[PDB]
């Protein structure tokens, strides 16, 4: 009777060992991870790259008759028949100018047009200060995006050293006073695809390793306010397969030195436009030929829109394992104060109304001298699995790997 | 002498096995969990439900003499004695209109209902909605569903209720989302001539982005949007998975309420309020769902409001709402630009037959979108399972004395024989 | 032949046991942690402390002839030669006041104190606070406690100091929190007639929401609020628990500061600054606490500012502040509505005896509240404790060779012979 209960105990015990052991086996083969949050204090933080565009693509005073002829339909100033839109709510001077530029009696490169006709940082930048020291417009690098001629501070490209800040708070960062030049905005007399009612700027704070994608990743800043942007640096570490989904091999594209999800997106877009239309848009990089305004209308735009809708699987961009992101909180104060409106108006030779409708101050800084780290960490390593299987194997039947080998011997002999 | 060193080694080893084993056992009965954060890319994201209210509860031009009679004291337009309060800063025309509506001489009171009053006197979306765009294509006011909240007649875009299928977005960024130009109609706001608790100085709208599975709770979970700016809202979809007891505190059971199909903490709160008011005052407020009779303004004054305040103050034990295990939250970042530009002010004023002053002080543009086509997942994960517990106890039990459950069974064998 | 294959199995098994065992040992000695996020519903929340400053440091109408004499150069009202700068784009009356105040002819100076000057010249809460409400009941200016910061005379609601009990809120949403209507008094702002480093063009207030256990740090940790809007601030209470060494880097000890009862990273920062300024310049600025003598504007000019700037870069290793293990933080989301409505603009103008222009450029309403009655917890949790190490080592030690600590002790016993 004792040997019978002993045998049943060995059978049931081996069953428990079976289900527990297979439990840990399957759990290990889920390849699970868990998240580790940490906050790291530092004596220094590398200041990010800040790209901003004016919401107005190009200045009205810099457009010429040839530009109206070639790109008049694309810029939405002229119709398909090369005629002025509805004369409702048209400035007399503006309408006379446009009719004169559209004489088209006895009368082009897209990047020339954007580079020359776009808003000049030398006129927009009323003041610049970085860590309390003056900066020049030469510090901003020209980048061409969907919004037109845009500028990036602390771009760190072409070998320029990335800036550091050794103090946190509103004073110790980038601080620019900009004039959005609302008088240069395209007159809107009729509904158009490009028609916009907004006035202000659009900003993206990003690491120097990734290109700007300001039409998607940007936030707005309105004139008449000083907006503060508190940034918090975040360092993210992901896991490759089979744990997570990250790109272990960087596989950097020829266009950009460092791989980024954004750079992969605009690379896919450029390649698609080159394949379908044999030309590239203004924002796209490389040495490829730029599109003509006729090419824009009949090929480029429908190809991009069709690329978004028709085949979303075609452009699959994996996320890199090391990603530096910047968190940001916005707040505003009124500019200018009643005590300062007169001095600004006289300093920049403008009316007090103009200052009210055209001046914005951007204040970008790190809240404190620290950065957060978010790391995906493996939850079950092979040592832990062998340890658990060994522990349960020794608790339930007390066997070992040598024991199973010896059982194969005794079974083999008999 | 060797048997003494063996006895000491076995005793100390058995003690260490005791405290370490009880350590791992107690850790298991804490039922600990740790968090797994992940970011998942998707080719499509279901666009959320967007509820917005005007900060002004009802339009001044739509209020009638009967409304002043029944709900005049509640609407704060008339005093307790059915007479107009202090006329400070009163436009002659507006004050004459109100004085005419409050004549109450040989007046036969018509029947009055709170939901009728809010439904007709509230701001009409057909008048507020100057333009709507979703994914670059036009939307109708028919996409907006009428929802009654504490703020009055409010509207929910993409509510996904009453059999309408929920909208999706296949691209991220400012263009590819909801974008509505609204006229808040500041001319219809109730005149404020005397100070009161209900008096407010704000002008604009209030918006809540929420899942279609939960009803709006705009008085608590909404953010404000001011006229004169285009406000961008970047959203990040978050999928949360919690653990039930004894690991965490979540609602494991579906717990369907009579009022709402899917369980949500918001639905649990407004359900608790509805039940409390129905039992205490035998009437229901405007925002509450069900089939109960709505309160009369007398019931509002003498029962409903003090009943809700007393429910909030006396004890939270009556309404204890646990969070469901599967929760979809939407994160949002706000930014602003000025509207309209000088190049557009005249065109807007002429397009909607208003003065440029009016456009400047009444037009707001709301742009709601997903920053990118991905969603975050936050999952509570169990940290110590019974297989791992048995593995650790077996490992240490085998390390210190090298015994097994069969070994302890044999020692109990000799104990039974003894 | 059987003993040879057995020997190969025992050798490979002992090698694998070696590398796996050293693996778990090294993983334990990394002292790793992982994070536990949780959300807890609550019936009550302790309302935080709210500090706000006017962006204008001191009122122009309260500055006196003696103040101009001693601190005229420091306040940027007077030039290096104690003379008014260029009068370009200066209102005739506005400049007349200053020219009369800066006469300095047959003027017999009187004693001067920087903290008296800020306390008397700063914006008075009794004039700024147009209305106050907490949980729907009225509050007085006496509820705000005076704190001196780099921005000047500032105020803290629900400071919980001097024996006052901390306030709680039992409901979430816009109504059920602090709600103040403020007049920033833009007419009292310092005139800006000439370019200077100290010149600023902003108008408004700056707010910091913080725990009562920490002093404000508004020059670094504050956000702005603009006039002409009601700004809603939704707060989310976060409770954080960190690990001390060797797992993480937190304050294991109480860390008693001389100036503050409770330790906070901010209190550590202003402590480092105050001590440094007392050692190098023998005086403290207005914002600094303690019992040292306050600096004179000459001391400010020739010692204090360059000493602080030298402290930032040269001694960046010198001020190291460790983070406390238990920290209550408040997260915030900002949104705005327009104030006043056309239906209320004139009523406000007559209620406060001001023009509608003034109301438009001077009135702001701040609405601070909890989004919901819950709090998040973020805890660093030890990932590998010694019990788990011993369990894993025993499991693998028993799987590969089937040995125990008694087995190795017996092997050393036989080796002893
Ligand atoms: C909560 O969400 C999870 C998925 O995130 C649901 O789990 C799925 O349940 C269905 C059954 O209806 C299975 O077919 C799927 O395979 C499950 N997915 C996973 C990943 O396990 C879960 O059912 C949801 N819970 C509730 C109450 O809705
Ligand atoms: C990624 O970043 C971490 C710091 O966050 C660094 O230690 C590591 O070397 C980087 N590279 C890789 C491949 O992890
Ligand atoms: C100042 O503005 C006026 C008005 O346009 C202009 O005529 C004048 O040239 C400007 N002065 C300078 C120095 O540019
Ligand atoms: C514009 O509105 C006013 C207000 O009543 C009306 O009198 C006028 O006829 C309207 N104009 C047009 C063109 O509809
Ligand atoms: C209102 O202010 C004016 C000056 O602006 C003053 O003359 C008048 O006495 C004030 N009235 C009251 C009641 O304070
Ligand atoms: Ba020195
Ligand atoms: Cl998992
Ligand atoms: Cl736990
Ligand atoms: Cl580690």
């Amino acid at each position: 009777l004792k040997r019978v209960v002993w045998a049943l105990c060995f059978m049931g015990s081996l069953a428990l060992l079976a289900l527990v052991c297979t439990n840990r086996i399957q759990y290990y083969f889920l390849y699970p991870h868990v998240t580790k949050l940490d906050e790291v204090a530092a004596t220094r933080l590398t200041f990010p790259a800040v790209t901003f565009c004016n919401l107005n693509e190009f200045r009205f005073s810099r457009v010429t008759k040839n530009d109206l002829y070639h790109a008049g339909e694309l810029l939405a100033l002229l119709n398909n028949r090369y005629e002025i839109p509805d004369t409702q709510t048209a400035d007399e001077k503006q309408l006379e100018i446009l009719q004169d530029k559209a004489n088209f009696r006895n009368f082009f490169n897209m990047l020339e047009f954007y580079d020359r006709a776009g808003h000049d940082i030398r006129e927009m930048l009323l003041s610049c200060f970085f860590r309390g020291e003056q900066c020049s417009p030469e510090d901003f690098k020209v980048v061409f995006t969907r919004y037109g001629k845009c500028y990036t501070f602390n771009a760190g490209q072409d070998g320029k050293p990335r800036l550091i800040t050794m103090k946190g708070g509103t004073g110790n960062g980038l601080e620019i006073m900009l004039d959005i030049q609302q008088d240069e905005y395209l007159p809107v007399w009729g509904e158009t695809d490009e028609t916009s009612f907004e006035a202000g700027i659009k900003v993206q704070i990003h690491s120097q390793d990734e290109p700007p994608l300001i039409d998607q990743l940007g936030f707005g800043v309105a004139p008449g306010f000083q907006t503060f942007v508190s940034c918090q640096e975040q360092r993210l570490i992901y896991l490759p397969p089979p744990w997570g989904d990250c790109k272990a091999t960087t596989g950097d594209s020829e266009f950009y030195d460092t791989y980024s999800i954004t750079a992969c997106r605009i690379d896919c877009e450029t390649r698609y436009l080159v394949e379908n239309c044999n030309c590239r848009m203004v924002h796209m990089p490389g040495d490829a030929p730029y599109c003509t305004p006729e090419q824009y209308k009949e090929c480029a735009d429908p190809a991009l829109d069709f690329l978004v809708e028709k085949d979303n699987e075609y452009c699959v961009c994996e996320m890199p394992c090391n990603v530096t992101r910047y968190g940001k909180e916005l707040s505003m104060v009124k500019i200018p104060s009643k005590a300062s409106a007169k001095y600004l108006a006289k300093k920049y030779n403008k009316s007090e109304q103009y200052i009210g409708e055209n001046i914005l101050v951007l204040d970008i800084f790190f809240e404190a001298l620290n950065y957060e780290t978010i790391e995906q960490k493996k939850a079950y390593e092979v040592a832990g699995l062998l340890g658990d299987i060994g522990g349960q194997m020794g608790l339930f039947i007390g066997a070992s790997i040598l024991t199973v080998l010896e059982l194969f011997d005794y079974a083999y002999e008999v």
